[PDB]
């Protein structure tokens, strides 16, 4: 019934988001992996007037991995599309950049892919 | 966060206007020199508000959805990178641009690249 | 029983490969998608002495999309790992670069992910 | 293919020695300035042997597995990019470096980046 809701990726991370009428994404992310505990703030944007031809809805969001419990000195962005239907899905690719010195900046950024559904593990 | 807050440009001639809040928020507007884009677009992101002090960059990311009250490309970009302070401040990024597609075309939905931003003097 | 064999990705593309003893990958690729028909030459490398701790086997390969039938003026590289087991798998991330002018070089490279098994569709 | 064939360097100080064959093959050796690497490693790749003549680059890619008779990092890099000819010839790339990992650690297996190669004069 839309982007707003509670989503889970293939690792069991929990993505709770609200899609504002004019394109805002606002919520929290709890990661099952990495140097992370509890919830982290997220913010992003989505296409609030998608095509009407069967295409998905483009979107993206960011988390910086600092909260009251931990600071990993890193940030992830997810870029992807929402696909509506009986089992709604958000398919993404992500970039996780850690703060580095300039000379190790070559090993600063991990890449991967996450797919989200509203099915709770 | 004084360092990040300001006006920036990338190697394509795009410009990025941003304000870094005490809570880790990035807000502002983006004007792209390339692609299916005109005028300013809203951006929103996050940064590490308590970075290391050991000669590391400050991790940050932001998103633009390419819809404004003038044009809609049905697409969104995220930039992931780090701010490097000092007199010649830079934001070094890699980005992902996803277009809305049909399922059969999803394999060709996402472009990747890298942008370098240089800060300019208010 | 190893990297050598016939593999299929989630799109139904066919990847036929031989893993040489000292690290070569040599074979053909037939793509179910894009500006492609029939087989294309591939070449790559893999770790011919992987860790013995349960880790996967790192690898990569390239196809340039020119054969006797078509030339798309593009090339893909896949980077990933082989995971042995009862349903062996190769998990990859890929980059597809098209030849462009310098000023459109910003839109030259697509990214995605392919997972391969030996199960024929 | 005279253009591609030769010695190249990237912005990290790594060097790439390559021979472009008539059949579309790339062969050679790579010496990395960074990471868990020493001495030369085999590379192998492909390029478009009949590129456009319309002022486009020539698409190419190659792979190195980081095992040689001296060291083994249990990892591999692929570079995907284009050759831009002329007097100041360049190869502009983006790359993926995958390390062998356990299944539980596969989420952190792959680094991404970009390398610029400049040709040097035999
Ligand atoms: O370890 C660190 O630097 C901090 C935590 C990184 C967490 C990531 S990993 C990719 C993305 N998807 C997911 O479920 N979590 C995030
Ligand atoms: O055409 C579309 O879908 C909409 C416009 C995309 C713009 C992008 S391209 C990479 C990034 N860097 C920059 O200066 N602009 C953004
Ligand atoms: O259209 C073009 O430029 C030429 C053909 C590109 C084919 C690709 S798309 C990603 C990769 N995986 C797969 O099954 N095929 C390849
Ligand atoms: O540490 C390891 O796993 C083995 C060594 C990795 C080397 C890489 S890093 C990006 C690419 N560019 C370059 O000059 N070298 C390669």
């Amino acid at each position: 019934a839309g982007i707003t809701g509670t989503w889970y990726n293939q690792l069991g991370s929990t993505f709770i988001v609200t899609a504002g009428a004019d394109g805002a994404l606002t919520g929290t992310y709890e990661s099952a992996v990495g140097n992370a505990e509890s919830r982290y703030v997220l913010t992003g944007r989505y296409d609030s007037a998608p095509a009407t031809d069967g295409s998905g809805t483009a979107l993206g969001w960011t988390v910086a991995w600092k909260n009251n419990y931990r600071n990993a000195h890193s940030a992830t962005t997810w870029s992807g599309q929402y696909v509506g239907g009986a089992e709604a899905r958000i398919n993404t690719q992500w970039l996780l950049t850690s703060g580095t010195t300039e000379a190790n900046a070559w090993k600063s950024t991990l890449v991967g892919h996450d797919t989200f559904t509203k099915v709770k593990p």
